[PDB]
């Protein structure tokens, strides 16, 4: 399933991540028009171009279109699917959706945003959070070998269930606030939690990431299950490790309890993914 | 053909069956609701698990909204489906829905009313009949078919006409599911044209009331234009035929325009069924003749 992405330079990165985390090939990218189009939102030329392209199955604009610009978009797409941010959001919600309840609270915040568009006319169980772009979906895949979302590998003599949970999401809209954290509250289950950063981040934004996911936990009620922070990313260091280490460890304890441990990695690398499987072994023997 | 026990008081009865067999059901027993509604199941225990061991019923039907409570507690027990008033509804709805936005109404509201109770854990024209759930629409349907589709193509002449079983108007139905009952009822706005079934059983002033209402829902809907068949129905159940339908054919003619006919019919009987289809047909001419040059 490939797609054609809108995306501005600053957002860029977040949305390519969540993109390809949905199932789809990122096969083309634009920025965004500065005056964005009042029928279509894209210039129309371009929209033109996604029409006439067999290589595109889906266009995805990663802003909230308003539904004279989806009723004009698919009337000129024509079978070709369209999605905005919310959709786009909404999708990858089911994909990490495990609960009916989850599925139904997605489900109704697609009708209820859809409707105005047609209007208009024993086996321990562990979560992986963290931001998109982390490298979550990326530390899942290379403990797992592998698009399951919750897969269960054999450490040692003990089987052990991954949970690839939703990630946090920044500015996320209003309309599926509650759609999203009855999807994320799946993590409360989850008898640990796996703790993913970017460490790529200055102190400023580390300290930050660190204070807004623990933040997220405690708003979704998280207390006194074991966190396992792995600061991911490390191969793309321009810095000093230990320096973040030491930092993200005494930070993490002082936000949250108990902490079982903080080890660096790098989920495309490899590295030190031996010394997590490891820890999570420790842990699930505990 | 699904089988189901229905749980109705006597007013409501009549209209209950004709709902649930609406929705492809064969209603095997009747019950009628609780004198005191039981706190746990609402329905009494012992009935509920005597239907819950017969393999000749599938469905349980309440015609009554339950508490959330009683959908879990019911539930756990049955592992067979059970239906509500309101579920009853969107189920019926979903059945003559055909746009999508009607789809996702009923679908909305479903998920709206299953939240909180999961929470708590060439040239063919379309005739669409519309009438009141006491008209015998059904009836009407099922004969100019020959038969549940709903939605069928019929043979007249050299013509095909696409006969539609739109959603009959109903009364009193839960604010919950209003929005998803109108736009499924304003489907018939996109008709070429109706079949007004009328129910004649009716006095004198009930049966104006029901003609009144029954335009009157038409017009709210949307429906202007479109060329009306009065069918003034079960003409054999009697005796004051001339005079009922006097007043109907000089009142549709005084409530809306056009109308293309009205005819006494009795569905059952298969009575004046044949002049029925050559008025059809000639409705069919018209329709085909209207913008042509």
């Amino acid at each position: 399933k490939t797609a054609a992405l809108f995306v501005s330079k600053e957002f860029e990165e977040e949305a390519i991540a969540l993109v390809e985390g949905a199932n789809y090939k990122v096969t083309s990218i634009y920025k965004l028009p500065k005056s964005p189009n009042v029928k279509f939102y894209i210039q129309y030329d371009k929209l033109q171009q996604i029409k006439n392209d067999e290589e595109i199955s889906t266009l995805i604009i990663f802003e909230q279109l308003k539904p004279r610009h989806f009723i004009n978009i698919r009337r000129e797409l024509k079978g070709k699917e369209v999605l905005d941010k919310i959709l786009l959001l909404l999708e990858i919600f089911a994909l990490h959706a495990g609960s009916k309840e989850a599925k139904m609270q997605i489900e109704l915040a697609r009708l209820k945003y859809e409707l105005p568009i047609i209007k208009e006319t024993n086996i321990p169980s562990i979560g992986i959070v963290g931001y998109t772009n982390s490298g979550k979906t990326s530390l899942f895949n290379s403990l797992t070998g592998l698009s399951p979302k919750r897969y269960a590998i054999p450490i040692n003599n003990r089987k052990i269930m991954l949970v690839d949970t939703v990630p946090f999401i920044r500015g996320i809209p209003p309309q599926i606030v509650d759609a999203f954290f009855v999807t994320l509250s799946e993590a409360k289950y989850s008898d640990a939690l796996i703790l993913v950063i970017d460490s790529t981040f200055s102190e400023n934004l580390l300290i930050e990431t660190l204070q807004s996911s623990f933040e997220i936990l405690r708003e979704i009620g998280v207390s006194g299950k074991p966190i396992l922070v792995t600061l991911n990313k490390i191969d793309k260091i321009n810095g000093d490790l230990y320096k973040k280490l030491d930092l993200v460890e005494k930070l993490s304890k002082e936000l949250y309890s108990p902490i079982f441990d903080v080890i660096p990695i790098s989920a495309l690398k490899r590295t030190n993914l031996e010394l997590l499987r490891d820890k999570i072994y420790q842990l699930a023997t505990q």
